[PDB]
């Protein structure tokens, strides 16, 4: 909540921060009593009922026609998933579950492979099926007088239609959990029996929505009047150790004319966990909620505990801190989380304004750090960048403007 | 409309477009009442009507708990969107804008940040609910043989469902507007408002699916019986400036079966706006429509005007003509507006197609530019391209086939 | 089947597949008819057939309001696609089409341009609203009694309610094919009207989901009462013949704390088609499924048949490999076939766990290469990465461990 500008490097730092890490998944099982509907025809011409008779078979049908055979955190995490659909039909673990969810809606298992799985059971559309429905199906008529129960039944089966849609456009793996998925009380029964400490799950629990953004689903399979699906829910099983992010902007001088440029290739976000820094380069393997970050874990690299001296000697520095260097003039802005690092070279016009007050005045040459205390706006050009007004404190240290020093070993090579 | 082959370069330009800028955002805040469905309760049993009732009030308890806390053109963009979701519940704006859309379902209102913003009431649900459908669920009825009541509440609540589907699955911000999140009707009044002059809004509304693709959508929340939503559309504040798109293939050259190959890196598209010449390297941030070209601008970057001397004087140019270098033969096709620039190199065969005389001829090792009245389709090998039948006049340029200048500057540099 | 190691070079190869290349595409049009619905008005009011007659009218009129004017593969594809569109329209082959297809529902015919292309016709809309539902609607008259006329609408009209959803949302060219767009009966008669030789469309038929997430859709356009769409559908017209993946990590030699490493850049598909090998150096170009590989061969690019002496005599070999080098240490895993190499260095923990014995044994720091019957899993640190049981037969090729030779032609220059 306290964030350090750095003079001497045209950079900022963001630091107070609390882990959410993804490290593990939790399998939420899910069984959907479709019943014995194969075995039910309607033979008194063309009829409603009918009709949606026949797209729920042929729905049915569809997904038995359904056959299988980046970034880094994800694939590893894919390997996961495929090893839990094929330890599912294994010794037909179905027939122990089975056996295991006619007893109840909702209950805990070891799988023949699964550490103790969880398993949901969602039956409403076979009971119908085969109780209020069935009897009114019996004798192959569908042209009732009873409109109600082709009303019922469309309604009934458009959670497991919405399920053949979502199957089946997306070739089996969903990358989230829709709300047809699971619905939110599901989720939370789910989220809510994960193996981690209190202050992670009920963490977890809040944010919930982001528990169902990095989760994906699976289809495992149709058989007989049974509906199989799984969906792996990440389980941040780490919560609040030290996490900062590093931004960085070009550092610019000019010369007749002429520039020379370079630029720290260290943005990204890092955490200490259990002993080691873990730099996770991309924005995507981590996500910000308030003073919270969400990371997925297996997505960053050990990397040493070296980066401190990039901010304090970072010439002299012992690790060679990696940059890129350029021969010919750019112009941007990087936005940070209490300001903005504006670089504003000749041919771009920049500026600050103000919600309150307009235009406060343009912003120099050269290289500017802006706080969100200070301006609502940032404009370059026509580009517009607006800014948040989050309090905290900003800290100014004061200093002059491949890896680094490889750049030092390039330049001090040549000259001799 | 007049597009110049460069014989000297192996390389294509095309000329003659008009702006279609995105310079601003236009917000739609739309406001959906869906009354007060909370206090109303189904207790004679089960029921369809208290199935869509549990539903409807399952989803909309969905929608409440959901809280949130690239290319660059989108991220600045993004910094706007949040500004307003955030000045949004700002002094209870919603008090203020709610007293201002009782009077009518639609009007413009200057937020307590926003500069006029425009606001859309769609309240069918709320006068529903409240109206012909509450009377009927009054003293806790739901089975009632007014079937009539249970469909409309389902057609009525559909558009709110997906509404929330495409909230929640999203989580919170879609990349743009389907039909369900704003028709056409209100896509128009909307489009129809923006502050820009009349021959902008009226090319905007045409295409008005480019508006649709180009804006998104952002979740503000749900306060007591009002859904509240955003959506920001592009505002195409310049039209009609000249653009202009440059294409280039590899130029290569062979010696005792070796080769020494470069290729121009300038690739892309470039506007005359506002006195400087911007630059939009990546296809996705200009998109063509006939003789109009859609751009975001802020995607774009300030390059000086100097890149005329890049077709005239390009080895002995001042601007440093920025390329690349390679020592392995390639092969490939870049399509161009009226033809394809072929490299066809030893081992590969290439050939021109006519859907009317058949194979023409198989095409030469080495560059050629191939017109689009000359072929109907190219093809390398089994790679098949196609190729358009648009008219327009073409002209051939003569001439003999990192910065470049760093290219001529390092070979310069190595031999004395 | 018989999976590589070589030991000499810290890399695998996988050999044993049969080609399943995408070498053409086949057009199935569709004829949706919506029929003489424009002329329909409801006067007695506002109704819930009158509210589905106005959606299906403003979804129709919005898709009225449709016009329009990346990996290699698909941009040449695509260029196909827009061909189709074009000669459509022309010479109004709708009028012949139509006239072809008033005969039957499902045809064959020679487009202007299309070379005999595939016409579906699916008229329920048009049939049940010009007879069932058009007769109840003469006079004007909506709030009829009979409830079943209005869900029959519903019902009838969803699929072209999704159709235009699933066009108006993606800017008129779906990625994929819907089970709305084509369903199983329609696809598999498409499918199976393709021009190859036996082998190849039955084998298409199999795994139709990869027809399905490898073609894609067009708008055609709304003329009439006529809706009109084309399905765009790969002709893997080539099968069986020879592919082999090819897979590298990193070999990293240190000395006094310090780290060389160098890493071989050709990873990816290798096929044999048409005298030439052919590189696919992007996962998503091909895609397995057991034995058999899914390659848009467009996709590929035509390389010397010389990389067996990428394998025998890499060093001293005539084409020169090509590969990256580095001076900082690294550490990661590259999953395999039958396998994983795990390159783990001073810095990270890597395991192999089995799901019957537990951790087995902490990996060597080095180079290592594990087998799939060796482990269940490999972990380093919190990342963990499982692996498959596949059954084949592995084998080891003892040996010591830009273009790889411009890195020995670098190294032997410099010291001179």
């Amino acid at each position: 909540l306290k964030e350090s500008y750095l003079e001497e490097s045209c950079s900022t730092i963001t630091e107070g921060y609390l882990s959410v890490l993804r490290t593990g998944w939790y399998t939420n099982v899910f069984t959907l009593e479709v019943g014995d509907v194969e075995n039910l025809t309607c033979a008194d011409g063309p009829s409603l009922i009918k009709t949606e008779l026949d797209l729920t078979k042929s729905a049915l049908r569809d997904l038995r026609t359904v056959s299988a055979d980046l970034g880094v955190a994800t694939a590893a995490a894919v390997t996961c998933g495929v090893a839990i659909a094929k330890c599912i039909r294994l010794e037909s673990e179905v027939t122990a579950i089975k056996n295991a969810l006619k007893k109840t809606n909702e209950a805990v298992s070891t799988l023949g492979c699964g550490p103790r799985v969880l398993a949901t059971a969602v039956r409403e559309l076979k009971d119908f099926v085969s109780k209020n429905l069935t009897r009114a199906i019996n004798k192959n008529k569908c042209d009732i007088p009873d409109l109600k129960m082709a009303v019922s039944f469309s309604q009934f089966n458009r959670r497991f239609l919405n399920v053949v849609r979502q199957f089946s456009d997306n070739a089996g793996i969903t990358p989230a959990i829709s709300l047809d998925l699971m619905t939110d009380a599901e989720l939370a029964r789910a989220v809510s029996n994960m193996p981690t400490s209190a202050g992670q799950i009920k963490l977890m629990l809040e944010n919930r929505a982001m528990v169902r953004r990095k989760g994906f689903g699976i289809l495992i399979g149709v058989y007989g009047s049974s509906v199989i699906y799984m969906v792996q829910l990440p389980i941040f099983g780490v919560i609040d150790t030290p996490c900062w992010i590093v931004k960085a902007a070009p550092s610019c001088s000019e010369k007749k004319g002429n520039y020379a440029c370079l630029l720290r290739e260290d943005q990204g976000w890092y955490c200490q966990n259990a002993g080691s820094t873990v730099y996770y380069p991309n924005e995507k393997d981590c996500e910000t909620r308030g003073d919270h970050v969400f990371c997925d874990t297996a997505a960053g690299i050990n990397v040493a505990e070296q980066s401190k001296e990039c901010n304090i000697n970072i010439s002299t520095t012992n690790y060679p801190c990696k940059v890129s260097t350029g021969r010919h003039p750019i112009s941007m802005v990087a936005l940070s989380p209490l300001g903005a690092l504006v670089a504003c070279y000749k041919g771009v016009s920049c500026s600050i304004g103000s919600n309150r007050v307009g235009i406060i005045k343009q912003l120099n040459k050269g290289c500017s750090y802006i706080t969100n205390q200070d301006a609502d706006t940032v404009t370059i050009d026509n580009t517009v960048y607006c800014l948040s007004k989050v309090e905290g404190e900003q800290h100014v240290i004061k200093g002059r403007p491949v890896a680094l020093d490889q750049v030092f070993e390039s330049i001090e090579n040549s000259q001799a």
